[PDB]
């Protein structure tokens, strides 16, 4: 509260550190249907179903362009890629698979970055 702070952590690195787990999520085998924007046009359904698409190409243009306040604005956009997948897909499918994989794969490097 009003003078009355928690000893808070550096948080100087997190927007490199942030980048950095982008990039390795960009450069796994599965992440080929979030790298891009789903195609409104193209795909039927899925503007009307999708109340806020992302991907990771967004992710890279907001973070690169200082639009997250903070990385739990990052993890948010981050999860809501894998919440829209599963959505959209069955389980049982290619990228049904996919998203299920990238959500574990990103948990775990969140958690290695940042809980200490
Ligand atoms: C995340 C998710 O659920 N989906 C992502 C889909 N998808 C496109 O809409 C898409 C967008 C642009 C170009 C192309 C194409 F070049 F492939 F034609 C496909 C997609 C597909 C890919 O194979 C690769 C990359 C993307 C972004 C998509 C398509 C249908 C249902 C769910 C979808």
């Amino acid at each position: 509260s009003m003078s009355v702070k928690k000893p808070k952590r550096d948080d100087s690195k997190d927007l490199a550190l942030c980048s950095m787990i982008l990039t390795e999520m960009e450069t796994h085998e599965d992440a080929w249907p979030f790298l891009l924007p789903v195609n409104l046009k193209l795909v039927p359904g899925y503007k009307k179903v999708i109340k806020k698409p992302m991907d990771f190409s967004t992710i890279r243009e907001k973070l690169s362009s200082g639009q997250y306040p903070n990385l739990e604005t990052f993890a948010l956009d981050v999860r809501l890629v894998f919440d829209n997948c599963e959505t959209f897909n069955e389980d049982d499918s290619d990228i049904g698979r996919a998203g299920h994989n990238m959500r574990k794969y990103f948990e775990k490097k969140w958690t290695d970055t940042f809980k200490v």
